[PDB]
């Protein structure tokens, strides 16, 4: 669609850090068997379980298709809010609305990007996205916040921001003829820092290997901690193709300035051993020609780095692996020392469908007054 007439950084707005104070969170509600397994329940009772533990920071709200609000409800404490919501898959970090707030009517917006499925008619996730394209209007709807539109196609989980004006990115994801190919680098930075009041870029070359279906999308490599720091994926397994991917980031990292002049301080999260769906899993997929397949033996993109932070809380994935796992959680709790860091078992059953629990949130900053 259009663009609005001025942009947020025109009226002072700016997307604060993760980490700054929310309101509420926003999260889909899994559905389709051709992405998820067996009718989607073991991802359903995944979801509610990451909503139910972010739910004891912050409040949270659902938002389920018409065909399973009920269900949504019955599997939610009473706490959650459910609400109904078209949506053609259930990744709110990526269709839902990016927020930004101000200082000095109001000072909280939502951003409305454009967006394609990950890859548009071509290269996308699956063939049809008209009710995406709605999600982030009805959420800014519900809650009465004003709405900014962007034509260029974006997802959440593409950008990460320190708060203090750096945007940290990849160019395997952003610079994609699939997303948009119109614009170059300098347009699409233009657009970020008029959107995001940022000033400056951290371009890592790739994201994770093994997240080719959303072209290496950045919280699923590398985010920050606080200003002038980031959590990297790491491995020390030359074998891996991860590894010359990470290696890359940190000689990038390492040699990168922030948007307030401050080097950056790389910590490694080493990713699990590892994952490859099994074939038990890849069979209670459907194939129904509308969705990607989803296919025995492919590596699953699972980093630990894909966390989300929730008024102090940190919610983690938990893998299964007889140390990264734990790594991870005293990792994050070192890293965050304010904040209580709640492992979620079972992560894997969202990255078989190509995310994790950052891919499903969408935080709802607190207005300032
Ligand atoms: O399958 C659609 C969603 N999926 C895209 C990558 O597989 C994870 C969310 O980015
Ligand atoms: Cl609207
Ligand atoms: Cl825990
Ligand atoms: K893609
Ligand atoms: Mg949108
Ligand atoms: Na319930
Ligand atoms: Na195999």
């Amino acid at each position: 669609s259009e663009e609005s007439r001025e942009s947020p950084a025109e009226h002072g707005y700016y997307m604060p850090a993760e980490w700054d104070s929310h309101a509420q969170t926003w999260i889909g509600w899994p559905e389709r068997q051709d992405n998820w397994r067996h009718n989607a329940l073991p991802a359903q009772r995944v979801f509610a379980g990451v909503a139910k533990a972010i739910s004891k920071f912050e409040p949270v709200t659902v938002c389920a298709s018409p065909a399973q609000w009920e269900n949504a409800r019955k599997q939610l404490p009473e706490d959650i809010r459910v609400v109904e919501m078209s949506m053609n898959d259930s990744w709110f970090r990526d269709s839902g609305p990016t927020f930004i707030v101000r200082k000095r009517n109001r000072n909280i917006a939502g951003i409305d990007w454009n967006f394609n499925a990950w890859g548009g008619a071509n290269d996308g996730c699956y063939n049809d996205w008209s009710h995406d394209l709605l999600v982030s209007r009805k959420i800014l709807a519900l809650e009465r916040i004003p709405r900014f539109q962007h034509s260029m196609i974006l997802e959440g989980g593409s950008i990460h921001v320190d708060g203090e004006g750096t945007c940290l990115v990849t160019e395997e994801c952003l610079l994609n003829k699939n997303r948009n190919p119109h614009m170059s680098k300098e347009q699409i930075e233009e657009e970020l820092k008029k959107y995001l009041g940022v000033q400056s870029f951290i371009w890592l070359p790739r994201g994770l290997y093994g997240d080719e279906d959303t072209n290496g999308h950045i919280d699923n490599m590398c985010c920050f901690a606080r200003p002038g720091v980031v959590l990297l994926s790491w491995t020390d397994d030359e074998t891996d193709p991860q590894y010359e991917r990470s290696v890359e980031a940190l000689s990038v990292l390492s040699n990168s300035i922030d948007a307030r002049g401050r080097k950056i301080q790389v910590i490694k999260l080493y990713i699990p051993e590892p994952l490859y769906m099994t074939e038990e899993e890849s069979s209670g997929i459907t194939q129904d020609g509308e969705a990607i397949p989803r296919l025995a033996g492919t590596r699953l993109a699972a980093s630990y780095v894909n966390f989300y932070i929730a008024n102090g809380g940190i919610i983690a994935p938990q893998f299964g692996d007889p140390i990264r796992d734990k790594e991870a959680i005293r990792v994050l709790s070192d890293t965050f020392p304010h904040h209580s860091v709640v492992g979620i078992e079972n992560a894997r059953e969202i990255v078989l469908a190509g995310g994790n629990i950052h891919c499903i949130t969408q935080q709802q900053p607190a207005e300032p007054t």
